């Protein structure tokens, strides 16, 4: 077996994680390598954290890793079973990831659903003018949280709400906040299985209810869809994923059942709500917190978009340090840290260690974002590293892996970077900005909170001034 810190007994390494595991797996890989041996619990873990050994788990023996490792909370309203976010490769798996691929996130779907996304980003303009005017700081974790879902909102369902916090809104905000409330913290029926038939922490009912909850919204709009579509039959094609979802199902192409696309829309809009919220709130911070960057930043946007407020998304191609940004705010925070776990699906060997049946592999990247072996100052936020450098996060870079890599990368990624790379533009190019207060200001940056997605434990405050 791979390297790795003594295991005690019952608890293997668990009592050493602390709050910020992806934190203690980066110092202890120092010691251990880049293949490391992590007991939690029952559960066998192998952590990576090199370049090389994430293209040899990921690419190289890329099916033999290929599955996940599942949860007890993913079990509600049989998820695990029905999720292509944690069904193993197979034909159902495919066919989701290809409708994902081809039909959902092509460049005609993200360009078609580009006027629909405009609204809600007008809105969170409004939103922080208003606050301008008063004087008020925003709370940038709020307002992204918001904004992100209205995007998501607007991109999934075609919902045109005219508030920025609309009823349909918060709902959806109080839901997810219940998912990451549960989930974020330790079940210990996924470390000792004789726990598992008793749920003793009721996690698996606790999360029943809020996907319930969750399923029950997206089949209402998907039943209403249904029906505007049958009464209005020379309607004009609405420019969504709920649209793509009723065709799909209408054409009967694809051995897949109604809950399936129910479930994938769950997994689109959760998987798209806490990444972009924490990522869009780091950005902002790092940008306040490196005052140079900021200003080269807005030099880009005053040059490119001049006194248009909104960049049209297809300018993006223009904006090489709005990219650079975001590239290297992904390099420094990727939501995940340890990304999705993924699982061997058989005995392989790989750099001379046994990796056995059903181990959880967790990828660092985290660690690798931050390994001075590989990246140049890597603590220092330096957007300018990626300049004219063909390192990008698609998969291919095994030193930049926000989105992971091999058969089961992140297939929301062209949604991501357009919410990603549109949100941080509307607010550095729209506002001047300025720390609420500056006293605990450089704590205030450093300091993480894990969970769903690891983000500030001090949420950003800042005054937005024309
Ligand atoms: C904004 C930044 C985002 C980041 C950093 C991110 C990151 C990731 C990562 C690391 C994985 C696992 C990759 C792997 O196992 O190799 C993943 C998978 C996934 N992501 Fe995201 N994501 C983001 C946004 C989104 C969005 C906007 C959506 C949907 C609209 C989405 C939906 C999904 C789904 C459904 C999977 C499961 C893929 C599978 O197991 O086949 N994500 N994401
Ligand atoms: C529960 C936990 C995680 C997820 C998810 C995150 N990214 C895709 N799916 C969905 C439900
Ligand atoms: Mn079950």
């Amino acid at each position: 077996l791979p390297p790795g810190p003594f295991p005690y007994p019952i608890v293997g390494n668990m009592l050493q994680l602390g709050a910020n595991p992806h934190q203690v797996f980066a110092k202890l890989s120092k010691r251990y390598g880049p293949l490391m041996s992590i007991h939690l619990g029952s559960l066998y873990t192998v952590i990576v954290s090199s370049p090389e050994m994430a293209k040899e788990i990921l690419h190289r023996h890329g099916q033999v890793f290929s599955g996940r490792t599942i949860a007890q909370a993913v079990h509600a309203c049989d998820h695990d079973k029905i999720s292509m976010g944690f069904l193993p490769v197979a034909s159902e798996w495919r066919d989701m990831r290809k409708i994902c691929k081809e039909q959902m996130f092509s460049n005609q779907s993200m360009e078609a659903s580009q006027g629909l996304r405009r609204q809600k980003l007008q809105q969170l303009l409004d939103h922080v003018q208003k606050c301008s005017d008063s004087g008020r700081a925003v709370d940038i974790r709020e307002a992204a949280f918001i904004t992100t879902l209205n995007l998501m909102s607007a991109t999934l369902f075609s919902s045109q709400a005219t508030e920025f916090d609309s009823k349909a809104t918060m709902e959806f905000k109080e839901i997810i906040e219940g998912v990451a409330t549960i989930v974020g913290v330790p079940n210990f029926a996924d470390y000792f299985p004789i726990l598992r038939p008793f749920d003793p922490q009721g996690v698996k009912r606790r999360a029943d209810v809020f996907f319930g909850k969750l399923l029950a919204k997206i089949e209402g709009y998907l039943n209403e869809r249904l029906e505007s579509k049958r009464a209005n039959p020379n309607a004009p094609k609405k420019d969504d994923f709920l649209e793509i979802v009723v065709d799909i199902i209408q054409a009967n192409e694809f051995k897949l059942k109604t809950h399936h696309f129910t479930h994938l829309m769950l997994d689109l809009f959760v998987g798209g709500s806490d990444t972009n919220t924490t990522s869009i709130e780091w950005a902002m911070s790092e940008l306040v917190m490196n005052p140079d960057k900021m200003a080269r930043l807005k030099a880009e946007l005053k040059s490119v978009a001049g006194d248009e407020k909104i960049v049209d998304e297809s300018a993006m191609p223009k904006l090489p340090y709005l990219q650079a940004v975001i590239k290297e705010v992904m390099r420094i925070h990727p939501p995940g840290p340890l990304l999705l776990p993924r699982k061997a699906e058989s005995d392989q060997e790989v750099n001379g260690y046994l990796i056995p049946k059903g181990t959880q592999i967790l990828i660092n990247a985290y660690a690798i974002g931050r390994d001075p072996s590989i990246w140049t100052d890597p603590e220092t936020f330096d957007p300018e590293r990626f300049l004219d450098n063909k390192i990008d996060f698609k998969g291919q870079d095994y030193e930049l892996l926000p989105f992971g890599s091999g058969r089961r990368v992140c297939p929301g990624m062209p949604l991501a970077t357009r919410i990603l790379h549109m949100a941080t533009a509307t607010l550095v190019h729209n506002f001047d900005w300025k720390l609420e207060d500056d006293s605990t200001a450089a704590a205030d940056h450093a300091g993480e909170l894990f969970g769903v997605a690891v983000r500030r434990a001090v949420p950003l405050r800042i005054i937005p001034i024309v």
